[PDB]
């Protein structure tokens, strides 16, 4: 309880209990103060876009944390103790908490400006819990907690995008003023903390199979069903059409009998890593993937959870159904292939078909004597009774959460990029300075104010999700495949400070690494 | 089931419901373009509105029984369903459950769509169709669509007053919602159980 | 819904996720395929890495509601979305719950 | 309570029950000094007005609160969450607060005037529970707290007219010296609260 | 507990009591800012070394108290109390303590540079009692307590070793960020205070 005395500590341990683990993780924060105060509308008028570019929106004066990736909480040797000998995951509660605030006022003078400290200003916080603001997070935006804990983070600014007849408001685009909810206001020797249950989330599948869908059989033993197999004689003195059935099959694995089928499908697009085995094209707009939402085009990017390539084909990754993150010297647009880390999303090639490949044939008309049989290729493919499919793998770098949206109906509630969709996630926490005005005038105006005291704030924060891990419960003979470093004579350590203190992540690293039988 | 999906109405009562009739004016004088509604309808039961769907669709091919009304090829690999799983295929085989042939139509069966159990005195390998026993599964044919024909037809394009109407032709049909199905028949021969593989996610898990 | 489904993201922030924007290069020399990603994209929302999809979807055929504005047939039972069971058709109608019209 | 201590949150909710509507709304505000801490007399003589503007009165250096406006507690969504589904209303109660109290110093030097932070200055605030100041407010004047929650306002001045003969005083004409009432002086870490229970008026008639 | 209240008072006695001598010993310590807040790497590429002298390792913005030295302890008078009469000594246990806490901000202006103090600036302190960083002290390193009472010595700064390949990193060489062990952030009004028992060591031939 300030002022001389700190109202939290810098918790940022990681307990790894029995079927659990509890990751703490404080940060320094900085707080500026955004749009002077004000709740500035924003729109795609004044941009000149396109017709799917446009929006409309309003940006607000405050900030909010947001703590949704999963390097804000696992080290990366918490990850590799987390990927390698673990089945599943999921987060059963968090405890936010919010400590030792510093209200800091700056003030120009010939560019010899002075930070002072304001011991009296406030720093207003709510935690909207009840879900009534547009949820910004879930969308994997920048301004996370950084992934090392020695990093001081700005917080992003909130602002929220509604309803537009292209880049005009309709009648039914919301809008909310933030300072109609109950803040908690923060004066320096105060603190702010609240606590949070996730509800039953199914585990994430940390694993790869160890079995193929499509050879699920026994491969001594034949069948009792049998297939045709012969539309044909094999006497070769005509034409000579004989419907031939056989027993099926240990010798032709491709034409038994199977009981399930790989999941969904939605086409991407071949492009090499090498670019001399690419078309000469920007084929990044015209040939994508996309779907239409309300007469305006949009890329699928992921989408459906399939697999990057086929077989000893390493190179071809699907055009938007990877997660790309980005090294560090990247810049925001049109960096090169050897700034940023396009994921591969291989591991589920055995219950889900290649991103970049069809889903099979089926058939088009009707075989007779004169019309030879046609098939056809299907490309996107929707839900089937009896399908199976394994969804997107998660990252250190990547998303923990995302809200389910509150529609009517919605279909196998898992979020595209990965994690875990939750109906209630964890609801933002936002932030403000409150405004301190310079002095008014002598006499009494009504024109409300535009003079306040430049300032902003700085403190602590820290967030202890609680996991709820699966043990894996192996048969497996032979040792299995484990995420290591490579021992060898390195200049660099991976996953530590350079020779000037930049934090580098060298690669991203998924979590299916065990295995278990289909 | 006793009843169709598609007949699932009052045959003697219309309903409040209209559905777009004619595009065109029977005055004959010209192109008279003309949006005319109708109530609907107890005599034609094609064009009510509906609530509920066919279930999932991915087609076969015609095989009959029949030497002489087929193709003479083979087209049992070339012509046949089949999923794509790590570069390698496979026939479907049987799949989506569905209805195997139409009414009166006892001839064709899906190509890989019936479970094909044996006689004895059959061999392994290209046995004859005398030694076989093809299984019929047109007993769902109130629910689900025939294997070895289309879920129906969606629209393609725009019309207007110079792009006629184009539709295309639905081959595999994935899970739309209101739709609803039947599994394929157990049989005294086939088999009892099957082990649901260990995915994170897997779409009505009947073998 | 107050929220359109493929404009759920933060109008402000960028995301830490890249896609593939270009395939040739801006350099005009010649046929310069190059594999140029980005990061995305505040500027760009149709672009972004989204988590979600729109709903299932059966298509059914433009008919205005002036007569004029509409092709010169019958045209209600030739080219209507119908699905077949047991040999015999039937038009949806209604159907999969869609959008009647743009915007 | 101050200094590093702070005496009051942001409570701006409006919570709808059943056969009521409570209100809550928090406004940040900034009070200048007026009249240099003097009493100024008022009138018409120096202004040269008709015989039907004159006035006489006195300009005080206090500020006064007012909330007499119906945005000051409604906002647009629940006005008409108010007007479309209630044939009447009526208010039963309030419940004032004032806190967080900042006495900032400012001191001009070559026109790079600094504002420094005094904790010791005080704050007097009293409320005019029995009646017996004139009742400016009720005369739709302007410095109420502004419609929308995040706007800071400036408190208006306080001054009141009495009795004229043209622009010269008559012998009861009335003189309110304002620190002749009981104040409650506010150093930073202080809060002022009071409550209010508004005595039995009819229901406003909201239908045609 | 502060601002205006001291945590701590200056024990710096030695109490011989029969068998045992305890000695107290308390300094004024500074601390600055090492690396500006960063892990930079360090290694023997730029310095152009023998292969004798080639390192790998990683230096750190944090400090460490040291205290092992004798004369940290022990006066001359209480050493030369302790060598003529005693055949042997060991340490049975210590006690730290970290008080009186003051974190200064400077800020440079033409030289001019004047330091005011942040009230509300915080350090963070934690002593590593599981052993899991690698330990730089018994190296015989300079930065400890200094010998005379009244002298303010300055805090080393924390930077280890790890496995090295000549001057390149091997897979195996460790790397330990340390705000990934639970800090205590002191305020100017907090102290830090940890005890520790040594274990049993034999005693020291304070002979010939």
């Amino acid at each position: 309880d300030g002022v001389g005395n700190a109202s939290g500590n810098w918790h940022c341990d990681s307990t790894w209990l029995g079927d659990r683990v509890i990751t703490t993780s404080t940060r320094t924060w900085a707080l500026p103060t955004y749009n002077n105060h004000l709740y500035k509308q924003i729109s795609s008028a004044s941009t000149g876009a396109s017709n799917d570019n446009h929006y409309f929106g309003y940006s607000t004066p405050w900030g909010y944390f947001d703590f949704n990736r999963f390097h804000c909480h696992f080290s990366p040797r918490d990850w590799q103790r987390l990927i390698n000998n673990n089945w599943g995951f999921r987060p059963k509660r968090l405890n936010f908490k919010l400590f030792n605030i510093q209200v800091k006022e700056v003030t120009t003078n010939d560019g010899v400006t002075t930070i002072a400290n304001n011991l009296t200003s406030t720093v207003q916080v709510f935690s909207d819990s009840e879900y009534q603001l547009p949820y910004v997070l879930g969308s994997a935006h920048q301004g996370c907690l950084p992934p090392f804990p020695a990093d001081v983070f700005m917080i992003p600014q909130y602002g929220y995008l509604t309803l537009n007849n292209g880049s005009q408001a309709v009648g039914r685009s919301s809008f909310y003023c933030l300072e109609y909810f109950p803040s908690q206001m923060l004066r320096t020797g105060n603190n702010f903390t609240f606590s949070y249950t996730f509800e039953e989330v199914p585990f994430h599948s940390s694993y790869a199979h160890s079995q193929s869908l499509d050879r699920l059989m026994n491969p001594l033993i034949d069948q009792y069903l049998y297939y045709l197999n012969r539309t044909q004689n094999q006497s070769g003195s005509a034409q000579n059409k004989d419907l031939l059935f056989s027993r099926g099959s240990p010798a032709g694995m491709s034409v038994q009998p199977k009981n399930w089928l790989p999941g969904p499908c939605y086409r991407q697009q071949r492009v090499s890593k090498t670019k001399t085995d690419n078309n000469n094209s920007n084929f990044t707009w015209t040939g994508a993937s996309k779907y239409n939402l309300n007469g305006r085009e949009s890329i699928i990017n992921p989408g459906t959870a399939m697999a990057s390539h086929k077989d000893d084909e390493d190179k071809f990754f699907p055009m938007s159904g990877v997660m790309i993150f980005g090294k560090e010297s990247a810049g925001a647009s049109n960096t090169a292939l050897d700034n940023v880390m396009i994921t591969d999303e291989e591991e589920i090639k055995a219950t889900n078909p290649v991103a970049t490949e069809r889903f099979g044939t089926v058939a088009v008309n009707f075989q007779s004597s004169s019309t030879d049989p046609a098939t056809g290729d299907v490309h996107a493919m929707g839900a089937l009774p009896g399908m199976v499919w394994q969804d997107r793998d998660v990252y250190l770098q990547g998303p923990i959460w995302a809200k389910i949206p509150h529609t009517d109906g919605h279909f196998h509630p898992s979020p595209l990029m990965g994690g875990f969709g939750l109906k209630n996630p964890p609801p933002q926490i936002l932030i403000k300075n409150t405004p301190v005005p310079a002095n008014p005038p002598a006499e009494f105006s009504a024109t409300k104010f535009a003079s306040f005291i430049t300032q902003y704030s700085t403190g602590q924060v820290s967030v202890e999700i609680e996991w709820e891990l699966q043990k894996e419960n192996s048969k497996r003979w032979n040792p299995e495949v484990q995420y290591t470093s490579n021992y060898a004579k390195s200049a660099n350590v991976d996953f530590t400070v350079d020779n000037n203190g930049l934090y580098t992540e060298p690669r991203p690293i998924g979590t299916r690494y065990l295995t278990r039988p289909l």
